[PDB]
């Protein structure tokens, strides 16, 4: 990426589920940039990326184009154009940071890691189901 | 459905959605019923049905086994048993009756037909997303 902006660079609470582990409860960094693809006709470019401090070979990254933005905006329901689709996600990850154990509905961020590959969401849990604001894929590394 | 009882039965405001043809805001009838069926092994069954009184054809329905529910509990994240479902069903069709154009967010039906079948879902929108709280299936005809 050229040009690639910094939107967001903020640590999140984060429910890390993993096969036959206990369920966890760590803040983990979230890198949120932008920028537009030299290699491919200037397409732009929206990258998330998770790490922990306390860990160096945690790392998980998505990398949503404009075009991948097409298919994820059918999918996630997602109402708004690929320019605007960022600052939502901050607003949603903003609601997880200030979320506390006694109110409800409460909003929790939830990273399952699988097999080389990994599912982040935000939901909202209320008294008869667990709500899904965002659900996106994450793949191992940088 | 033989010790049949029903739960909920009146007009609702959904908007139907087919493939060639415009989107649409009409008034279709909710009948939504509990009972056992004899011709399957008397297990319990949630039965809805969607019709129109200006349209003697519009016609679609489904049927919930509770065995079907241990698959569509984990699908739709819901956190509450097979006999209190209903009510939640219920409940979120009095938010789409009580809504008012000008909400945020708003609460609303949606029938989506394709194919013939049709998909049926309450979602609550907000200014980025389709939150969908339930979604089912229906079949054609009664």
């Amino acid at each position: 990426l050229s040009t690639a902006t910094t939107l967001f660079w903020r640590p999140v609470p984060v429910h890390v589920k993993q096969q036959d582990r206990e369920d966890v409860l760590e803040e983990l960094t979230f890198r949120i940039l932008t920028g537009v693809a030299k290699q491919n006709h200037n397409l732009r470019i929206l990258r998330i990326h998770i790490s922990s401090d306390s860990d160096l070979f945690f790392l998980h990254t998505l990398e949503v184009s404009e075009e991948d933005f097409q298919s994820l905006k059918n999918d996630e329901g997602i109402l708004v154009d690929f320019a605007s689709f960022p600052g939502k996600i901050i607003s949603l990850l903003e609601k997880c940071i200030l979320a506390q154990p006694g109110d409800s509905p409460r909003f929790q961020a939830v990273l399952t890691i699988r097999g080389g590959e990994s599912v982040f969401k935000i939901v909202e849990i209320n008294d008869w189901k667990q709500l899904p604001h965002i659900t996106l894929a994450f793949r191992p590394g940088n």
